[PDB]
């Protein structure tokens, strides 16, 4: 099968979002925190995935692997 | 000293950008490619770093560690 395994690194699963439209799938993450004394107060990422040219629109399957990977497939 | 070591993962050093203004430092990366048959055609990340409250504005030092880490310090 056709599969994309995305390493989301330190982003928690509740911080991820999957958005699909017209043969494209965009996975993103968003994390914020306090750090009153400084540090990384927010971070985010975005990955644009182009699906195979034969799949229907809004036709995607996503899930979390046991290792914590975001699995994107047709 | 005060130091932030940022793991940029698979982003090439030429794809990174450091932007600082008014006690904040934002490091980001941007990567794009072809993948005519599908796959990840583009990806990016953004990290907002709050500097210590005593540093002057636009006062920052950045460099690449031997392991490829982006080192942000006052």
């Amino acid at each position: 099968p056709w599969k994309v395994s995305v390493n989301v690194h330190s982003f928690k699963p509740e911080e991820l979002m999957v958005k699909t439209k017209d043969g494209y799938v965009e996975v993103s993450g968003k994390h914020e925190e306090k750090q009153q004394e400084g540090g990384i107060v927010s971070k985010n990422f975005t990955k644009k995935i182009q699906l195979p040219a034969e799949v229907d629109p809004v036709t995607v399957t996503s899930s979390l692997s046991p290792e914590g990977l975001l699995i994107i497939e047709a």
